[PDB]
């Protein structure tokens, strides 16, 4: 019984809309992805099926690529690894972009696939493509990325009776490219790649009224704030730590259209986001490319040593609501979790928690998460009336961000009966 559905909009093609008013933290769409895979950083570090972290994973024998964390996710991971071992084999030591894999996925989904449920409100033969808006430049790159994939898969598909019908490979990469979530594991980290079509009917605000959140592959999509009948359902396509310039420069790039949003119109908070003196805070934004590289392939001890030189640094630094400092933090923060350093951990992890009251308003996972993860901290140091009180606060967040549908909230809940037992 849908609560939401498919309409044409004024100016920004398909959209969602609500069928019913809507609270806070209702569920309104649930899904697995028509196609997914691993992370070029994650490959061998999460298993390729339910993209979780194991210290040791088995592999596909056949191309030594796909990792598994059991031989029950490597056994049901087959009938849609299948086809995609062989070109991957072949393809070593050097491996494909991962919105390659990605398409391969989508091409054998339809082909040999039963119609998938994350196509029941919109299917990947409706997305937008935005192909009068690319850039020649653009076009450059969609041509390398189709030229990729027919040597990917110049053994699984030879001509176009092996695509599906009046299949461009062109159009569909320009889809792939805007229609492409990022999936975050249970800890915000950047885990895979996937398509949820019907999903991708959301349109964007730098302000929404929805939020996803994944669980594994699953995506769980809920409400944030209260909804009206027929009003449009919206989430933030980007990271909240972000400028209006920057959110400009990637959603034309990547997406295609000006956002027209009343946060884009005035800046918002875009001053407070850069305080400090520029000068550092330019180098720490350059710093955060190699930081963030080695975070996307787990390098946890480079990590840390490269963040502490920013952030305990012998020269001039950042307050902590500059979003180039906070990044810095949250990366540090995780690091010291991973790497066993608790209290260094709890000491990053609290600092960042006013920025993220003021960056993340409302019900957002992010904070929910960031705030769970301090609790958490606090809690296995014995500092229970603080500990206790986060927890509470993630709750409050994370009942409407996650729900009871997603596996962190009963993770959540047993710590919160757990500390409730000393007071
Ligand atoms: O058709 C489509 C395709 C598509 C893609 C996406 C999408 O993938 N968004 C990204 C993933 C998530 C959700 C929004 C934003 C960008 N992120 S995030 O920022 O919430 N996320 C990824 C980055 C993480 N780390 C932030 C961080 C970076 C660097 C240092 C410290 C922290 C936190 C979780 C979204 Cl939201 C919608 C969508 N609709
Ligand atoms: C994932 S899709 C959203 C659904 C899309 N509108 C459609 O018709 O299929 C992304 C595309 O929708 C459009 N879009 C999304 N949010 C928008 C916004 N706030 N303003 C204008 N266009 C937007 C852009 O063309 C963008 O590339
Ligand atoms: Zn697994
Ligand atoms: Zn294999
Ligand atoms: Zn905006």
């Amino acid at each position: 019984p849908l609560k939401v559905e498919k309409f044409a909009t004024a100016n920004r093609g398909n959209g969602l809309r609500a069928v019913t008013p809507l609270r806070p933290g209702e569920l309104l769409f649930r899904s697995d992805p028509l196609a997914y895979t691993v992370c070029k950083g994650s490959r061998g570090v999460v298993c390729d099926r339910c993209l979780l972290g194991k210290e040791k994973l088995m592999r596909c024998s056949q191309c030594r690529v796909a990792k598994y964390c059991s031989a029950k996710c490597q056994k049901k991971a087959w009938p849609d690894h299948k086809r995609e071992c062989k070109c991957l084999k072949s393809c070593k030591p050097r491996y494909p972009p991962d919105s390659v894999r990605l398409l391969g996925r989508v091409v054998f989904k339809l082909m040999d696939g039963a119609p998938s449920e994350s196509e029941k409100l919109y299917s990947f033969y409706d997305l937008e493509s935005n192909i009068n808006k690319l850039t020649e430049d653009k076009k450059e790159g969609l041509r390398q990325l189709v030229m990729t994939f027919q040597h990917f898969m110049r053994e699984e598909i030879q001509d176009a009776s092996q695509l599906p019908p009046a299949f461009d490979l062109f159009e569909a990469f320009a889809k792939v490219i805007c229609n492409s979530f990022t999936i975050c594991n249970a800890e915000m980290q950047e885990v895979g790649v996937g398509l949820y079509p019907s999903i991708s009917l959301l349109n964007h605000s730098c302000d929404p009224n929805c939020s996803i959140v994944f669980n594994g592959p699953h995506l769980l999509l809920r409400a944030v704030r209260d909804i009206e009948v027929g009003e449009e359902l919206t989430i933030c396509y980007l990271d909240m730590l972000m400028t209006s310039e920057e959110r400009r420069k990637q959603l034309r790039d990547q997406y295609c259209f000006e956002c027209d949003c009343f946060r884009c119109q005035t800046q918002d908070k875009d001053a407070d986001m850069l305080t400090g003196d520029e000068q550092v805070w330019k180098e720490v934004q350059e710093s955060l490319k190699k930081i963030e590289e080695l975070k996307a392939h787990w390098k946890w001890e480079q990590v840390l040593a490269m963040c502490q030189a920013i952030i305990s640094s012998n020269s001039e630094r950042l307050p902590d609501i500059n979003i180039y400092q906070l990044k810095v933090l949250d990366c540090a923060m995780d690091a010291c979790i991973n790497l066993g350093l608790l209290e260094e951990a709890l000491f990053y992890g609290t600092r960042t928690m006013e920025p993220y009251r003021i960056f993340f308003p409302g019900s957002h996972p992010v904070r929910g998460v960031q705030v769970m993860k301090v609790g958490k901290l606090q809690l296995h140091q014995g500092m229970f009336p603080q500990a206790m009180k986060n927890l509470r606060l993630a709750f409050d967040i994370m009942r409407v961000t996650h729900g009871r549908e997603h596996s962190l909230i009963e993770d959540l809940i047993l710590l919160l009966e757990e500390c409730d037992a000393n007071i």
